[PDB]
């Protein structure tokens, strides 16, 4: 299992121990409050009432925890995923990262806690 | 496993299929949006800024998903539990609640959904 | 999860940590060498080619594993359980025991070495 | 999850679905008979009095269940692993081998049963 913070106001993401494996399945619970600038703070599903202005991933709100497995595109996490399989074809580290707009990273704050581990197949 | 979802006007609390007995570990993952009133909607860490004026969970924020397992008191699960194991003595069904004050879930709205699983042990 | 040894010449069993309980998923892994009074040994399937002459379990050989959880009747062990669930109304704790004819442990040698785990559900 | 049969007649085993990962957790669980000539059958363990005349698991008894994850050497199965993780950084396709001689498999006859699957990491 893996289990760390992600930084807010880190555009890099954090890559994971974590590495998805085709057939894995994987438990991911998130916790905590951040901000992508605002004095407000929000939870790992990020800020409902935002415009998309260019975030990293589009199907995911502001603010809001997502990943790259790989080579893969973003993908939600939000709270987390409950013994979850990846699309086919999705494999590799696990990077998990604060959904904002790219270079508009630094003003941010706070970080979720994540926990990610493999399960029963 | 349970899979449902809380509604946040359910002062009563969602009755689950799980029995957490001794030893038991488990895994909770809980998404959404609910108000215990205001416009505005919380996800499943409630209201960060809301005063607790005799909240059921005086340990979560207004409007954070909570239980109970049989007749404990109330224990926080907020986005959710990763491989958790309960406080010795407390054992029985698993009641999901929507944090708020008694008498006043009338005029709450939206759900969390939950997934519940035992875990390897 | 519990790990063990179960001697042959116990006749009385040897009583686990593992409450079995409603709806649990078990695996259980046997090795080791032992003896129902021959100079011979056997793994914990036993003898395949000796007669029940009143054995505690039916249904496996002289000098195999077996249990009983609470107090239900003997069920077969072997080498093991993958992901199994225990039948109907039986629950409590898992006893290991070789399987001879009562009053005949005496002549024993040996034992099992035992993993039990509860398994997702 | 895989569930199959190896022949103890078989030099080339039994080549099963399970694709062993770095950091993987598995439960495999063996039973049955067979035998390497003699007229005496033994479980997976095999036969703890044997000596090895070149066994292609120098560190199992003559007709135990052995294993290789890709391209590994032989690693012992025996009656099973309980949640075990491979102790060298093997990876690959598990292939299930009875531990005889090359070139003696032609008088081996029986078979073991055996399941694998991933547990929680
Ligand atoms: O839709 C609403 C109001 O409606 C509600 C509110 C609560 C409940 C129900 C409805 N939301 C807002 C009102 C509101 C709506 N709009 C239009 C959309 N907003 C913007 O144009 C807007 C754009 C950018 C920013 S902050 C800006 O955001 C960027 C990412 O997009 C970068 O991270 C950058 O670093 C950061 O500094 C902030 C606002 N502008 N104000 C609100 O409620 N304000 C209070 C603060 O939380
Ligand atoms: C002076 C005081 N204030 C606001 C202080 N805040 C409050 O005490 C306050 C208290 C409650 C509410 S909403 C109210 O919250 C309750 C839980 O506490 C109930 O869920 C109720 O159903 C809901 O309608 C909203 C605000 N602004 N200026
Ligand atoms: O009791 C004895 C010894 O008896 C003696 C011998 C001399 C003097 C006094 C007593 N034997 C014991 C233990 C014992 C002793 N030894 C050493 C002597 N045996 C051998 O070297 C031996 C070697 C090979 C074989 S079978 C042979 O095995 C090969 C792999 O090794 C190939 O698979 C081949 O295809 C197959 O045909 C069978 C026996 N191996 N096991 C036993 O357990 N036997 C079965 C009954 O319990
Ligand atoms: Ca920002
Ligand atoms: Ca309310
Ligand atoms: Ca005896
Ligand atoms: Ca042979």
């Amino acid at each position: 299992a893996w289990k760390g913070e992600v930084l807010a106001n880190n555009e890099a993401g954090q890559v994971t121990s974590i590495i998805y494996n085709p057939g894995d399945v994987i438990t991911i619970v998130a916790a905590g409050w951040a901000s992508y600038g605002p004095t407000q703070k929000w939870g790992p599903q990020g800020d409902r009432e935002h415009p998309d202005q260019g975030l990293i991933c589009h199907d995911a709100f502001c603010g809001a925890l997502v990943m790259k497995i790989g080579n893969s595109g973003t993908i939600p996490v939000n709270t987390g995923l409950f013994r979850w399989v990846a699309p086919n074809n999705v494999q590799g580290a696990i990077t998990l990262i604060y959904n904002d707009v790219p270079g508009t990273y630094g003003n941010n704050s706070g970080s979720f806690s994540v926990n990610i581990g493999k399960d029963q197949s």
